């Protein structure tokens, strides 16, 4: 197991435009488009990320491409941010995994903004974290993905994803 297989765990890979669970133009692996509401700006969007008239259809290869570069972005973020590199730095590699798909999903902004967790995962009090994160808009909306990511950083192990 490793972050990208992961991650295609959690959001699988769908070819054409589809609706993410908050109603957001999407497409391949988890790949957010826009959060208009006009699939023209979506397919505008697509377009300028495959570099191709592609009437909201792409590839697996094109899929597996903006994978790669959103899993690259999701650990730049991290490495970039004050608040995230000290944690990022004092996890282990499959903690490592966890953090970056929760940035994979909600952005680096979103978070870094989860201070008392971020704490308690830098002190390695993970029952206490994962108690933690679950108090979270995240937790309530998407709660058996979370619950993953969650007994990831518990346990340190990837018994949730075998």
């Amino acid at each position: 197991m490793n972050i990208f297989e992961m991650l295609r765990i959690d959001e699988g890979l769908r070819l054409k435009i589809f609706k993410d669970t908050e109603g957001y133009y999407t497409i391949g692996i988890g790949h957010l488009l826009t959060k208009s509401p006009s699939l023209n700006a979506a397919k505008s969007e697509l377009d300028k990320a495959i570099g191709r008239n592609t009437n909201g259809v792409i590839t697996k290869d094109e899929a597996e491409k903006l994978f790669n570069q959103d899993v690259d972005a999701a650990v730049r973020g991290i490495l970039r941010n004050a608040k995230l590199k000290p944690v990022y730095d004092s996890l282990d590699a499959v903690r490592r995994a966890a953090l970056i798909n929760m940035v994979f999903q909600m952005g680096e902004t979103g978070v870094a903004g989860f201070t008392n967790s971020l704490r308690m995962l830098q002190q390695k009090r993970w029952d206490e974290a994962a108690v933690n994160l679950a108090k979270s808009r995240w937790y309530n909306q998407t709660p058996n993905r979370a619950k993953r990511v969650i007994t990831t950083f518990r346990t340190g192990t990837w018994d949730a994803y075998k």
